[PDB]
């Protein structure tokens, strides 16, 4: 006897693949994404495109009920979260939008890297050095990595 866990294990799943890159690119930026936090916060993420997931990455295209459900190209990039009920813990993005692996217009990775933020449950920064800020800033993937602030922030997350 003697239950005990703390995530660990981030399963996670997409529902579709933007067809505007080949796939192996869109999972590989979501994928890297995801990788950035789970090298400095102690969670585990695991994609697995067979078998069921605790979270889920909604891309939608203009579409599903919501107030701000998605947009064209422009308006709302993504939104996601963390500690709730039901849609808690999964990740909507506009998919409507055409994302793009090198930085020139709206990088997935980028994007992605606060998404999978609100995913993990990590609160909006209030720094533009963030990454998890509810702002946008093109962050160059040659630095590739988080700010002290930012840090502080994913810390916060006990689990
Ligand atoms: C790091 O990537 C981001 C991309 C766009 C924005 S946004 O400012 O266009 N925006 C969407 C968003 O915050 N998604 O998580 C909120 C907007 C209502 C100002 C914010 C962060
Ligand atoms: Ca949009
Ligand atoms: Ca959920
Ligand atoms: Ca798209
Ligand atoms: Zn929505
Ligand atoms: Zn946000």
């Amino acid at each position: 006897m003697g239950p005990v866990w703390r995530k660990h294990y981030i399963t996670y799943r997409i529902n579709n693949y933007t067809p505007d890159m080949n796939r192996e690119d869109v999972d590989y930026a979501i994928r890297k994404a995801f990788q950035v936090w789970s090298n400095v916060t102690p969670l585990k993420f695991s994609k697995i495109n067979t078998g069921m997931a605790d979270i889920l990455v909604v891309f939608a295209r203009g579409a599903h009920g919501d107030d701000h459900a998605f947009d064209g190209k422009g308006g709302i990039l993504a939104h996601a979260f963390g500690p709730g009920s039901g849609i808690g813990g999964d990740a909507h993005f506009d998919e409507d939008e055409f994302w793009t692996t090198h930085s020139g217009g709206t990088n997935l990775f980028l994007t992605a890297v606060h998404e999978i933020g609100h995913s993990l449950g990590l609160g909006h920064s209030s720094d533009p050095k963030a990454v998890m800020f509810p702002t946008y800033k093109y962050v160059d993937i040659n630095t590739f990595r988080l700010s002290a602030d930012d840090i502080r922030g994913i810390q916060s997350l006990y689990g």
